[PDB]
């Protein structure tokens, strides 16, 4: 919900401010126009969804969450209906409240995965809608924020509608620390717990991963409590984490990270 709740992504936040907020707030200062389709790409659970909602919140604009997998329906014309409805709703909401409307589409790549054209005809209908967003005469202000963990699955026709493209990265050593401080903050830690060390040990783990680690480590003492009929749980100690790390790997493999940085190298 807010930007300030999002750990890293200081430069992402700025790119979305610059692509969406400042134009919405001051169109008169953008006499050379600006893109309305913004691609967030990266590994899973690193804040593509959060960052999109956080902007919608920053604007207090309407926010419309769609899963691309859900709109691709195996009947001709239901999918078309879906894609038309989305943008229509967006435009109406924008026009009614006189402020922007943000469509967040996650699993975007799923628009290129086959079901029954037909799926091409839906795709092209979507892209037509995209192309329609900047049209000068429309009083509604609609932005599409598209998200995918497999940007490489997007073809050229589809990529050209997304002119702004931000890489949302794994959390770095410093940021993982903030993440750990943040998640761990609501549970009882042993003094022997060294968050700096754990940040080091969590190289390659996604923000959601980190959350799941903390939960899982909290689970060990809670499990103990109940098993032993105690009133509160034992504190979470440094071992507790090591144990859970022994079995939990990064959600993203060394190849994927290259896939991403390669893809990033273009486009
Ligand atoms: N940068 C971040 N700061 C704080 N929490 C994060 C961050 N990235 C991910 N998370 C956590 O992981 C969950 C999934 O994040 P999400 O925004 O869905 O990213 P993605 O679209 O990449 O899956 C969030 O609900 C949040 O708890």
């Amino acid at each position: 919900v807010t930007l300030n709740e999002i750990v890293g992504l200081e430069d992402v936040k700025e790119a979305l401010k610059e692509a969406v907020v400042y134009p919405s707030k001051r169109p008169d200062l953008f006499p050379l126009g600006w893109p309305r389709g913004i691609l967030l790409y990266g590994p899973p659970g690193c804040g593509k969804t959060m960052i999109a909602a956080a902007v919608a919140n920053e604007l207090d604009s309407e926010f419309i969450h769609v899963d691309a997998a859900s709109i691709m329906s195996k009947w001709l014309g239901e999918a078309e209906k879906n894609v038309a409805k989305i943008f229509k709703t967006a435009r109406e909401l924008s026009k009614k409240e006189n402020k922007p409307a943000i469509i967040f589409i996650d699993e975007l790549d799923a628009l290129l995965a086959s079901y029954t054209g037909g799926e091409a005809r839906v795709r092209n209908q979507f892209l037509k809608e995209m192309d329609g967003l900047a049209d000068k005469n429309e009083i509604s202000k609609v932005y599409v924020i598209g998200a995918t963990n497999k940007p490489w699955r997007l073809d050229e026709p589809f990529l050209r509608r997304f002119q702004k493209r931000i890489y949302i990265t794994l959390p770095d050593k410093a940021h993982r620390l903030e993440l750990l401080k943040h998640y761990s903050s609501k549970v009882k830690l042993d003094p022997n717990v060294n968050l700096e060390e754990l940040a080091e040990l969590t190289d390659g783990y996604t923000a959601s991963d980190i959350r799941d680690i903390v939960q899982s480590a909290h689970m060990r003492v809670v499990k103990e409590m109940f098993e032993k009929n105690l009133q509160e749980p034992r504190a979470i100690n440094m071992d507790d984490f090591r144990e859970v790390l022994k079995v939990r790997k990064p959600s993203v493999n060394q190849d994927m990270l290259k896939a991403y940085a390669a893809w990033h190298e273009k486009f």
